[PDB]
């Protein structure tokens, strides 16, 4: 079936849990594949040891910068950034896991988790998974975001990988 990845996120160096995350490989298989992949950091790169950088209470939460930790970065397994696979889930409501872009095209390593329905974003951001477990957690990081998306407690995750 479908992977199940994880993601333990500390805030100022605490363990707040582990937000476990179901990718749709069935519907975006590419999409799927590069957090899988940038999960377990079997390419030599990906999200462990980055932040959550921007976050944004009653809208999401955004990491993945691994490269320059302020959303201006990352890269995927495929190179640098990759297409828009398709738009066929959409922005439901909380828990929804989609990527960051910079535009058409441009999906690299840089994702969300919303806290509400986005539905704006949908057509312009690849939804590609959901929170299996842990929305707790996705809260409390919502809890240290701000309007500007500045954090107030620096919030990393400090291990992930592949439950199946
Ligand atoms: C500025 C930039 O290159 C960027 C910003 C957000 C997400 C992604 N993939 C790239």
């Amino acid at each position: 079936g479908n992977p199940l990845v994880y993601l333990d996120v500390d805030a100022n160096g605490k363990p707040l849990g582990r937000v476990v995350l179901e990718l749709k490989a069935d519907v975006v298989p590419k999409t799927a594949e590069n957090f899988r992949a940038l999960c377990t950091g079997e390419k030599g790169f990906g999200y462990k040891g980055s932040t959550f950088h921007r976050v944004i209470p009653s809208f999401m939460c955004q990491a993945g910068d691994f490269t320059n930790h302020n959303g201006t970065g990352g890269k995927s397994i495929y190179g640098s950034r990759f297409p828009d696979e398709n738009f066929t889930l959409k922005h439901v409501g909380p828990g929804v896991l989609s990527m960051a872009n910079a535009g058409p095209n441009t999906n690299g390593s840089q994702f969300f988790i919303c806290t509400i329905k986005t539905d704006w974003l949908d057509g312009k951001h690849v939804v590609f998974g959901h929170v299996i477990e842990g929305m707790d957690v996705v809260k409390k990081i919502e809890s240290f975001g701000s309007k500007s998306g500045r954090t107030s407690k620096k919030i990393v995750i400090t291990d992930c990988g592949q439950l199946s």
